[PDB]
RNA sequence: AGCCAGGAUGUUGGCUUAGAAGCAGCCAUCAUUUAAAGAAAGCGUAAUAGCUCACUGGUCGAGUCGGCCUGCGCGGAAGAU
């Protein structure tokens, strides 16, 4: 269990680091304005511009959305772990141990993507 | 051959894409209500939407379709006293 324990916190830390690197607030802000623009119906009259806007939005959402998921997913995992601890059941514990890996992998992938920006 | 009607459902098939809803592609090209309805032949769009088409049901009420063999013609075919 000690390794599992180590993995929960470490993952969180790395997520935090990633977020910091991103400087996510700016991105969020951009998304917001972009979202607002999209909501306004006059943007779609000019097609190319609209398309561009759409392109801009999704990525912004997704990076930010990914981050959100990580934040939330991690929390969920923690909760699960807590539950397991409280109720001495093996299956739950096992689940707690396992589910975290996927999130970590996702995070890693995201980081990799961030790294290799050039075409 | 025209003419009148439908030209549905799962479904907007997923994806990758910025979006993809027959129609950017890439791929499967299946099944349903059955009279019949292509996971779609063309137009159309931001993409849907929208407008046709395929096949099929009515009207009508006799011939009709496009290959082959050969005859004769047509275009292709502009020049300097
Ligand atoms: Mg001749």
């Amino acid at each position: 269990i000690n390794p599992v324990n180590n993995r929960i916190q470490d993952l969180t830390e790395r997520s935090d680091v990633l977020r910091g690197y991103l400087d996510y607030d700016a991105k969020k802000e951009r998304l917001e304005e972009v979202n607002a623009e999209l909501e306004q119906p006059d943007v779609w009259n000019e097609p190319e511009r609209a398309q561009a806007l759409g392109k801009e939005r999704s990525s912004l959402e997704a990076v930010v959305d990914t981050l959100d998921q990580m934040k939330q997913g991690l929390e969920d995992v923690s909760g699960l772990l807590e539950l397991a601890v409280e109720a001495d059941d093996e299956e739950t514990f096992n689940e707690a141990v396992a589910e975290l890996d996927a999130l970590e992998e996702k995070l890693a992938q995201l980081e990799f993507r961030r790294m290799f920006s050039g075409e």
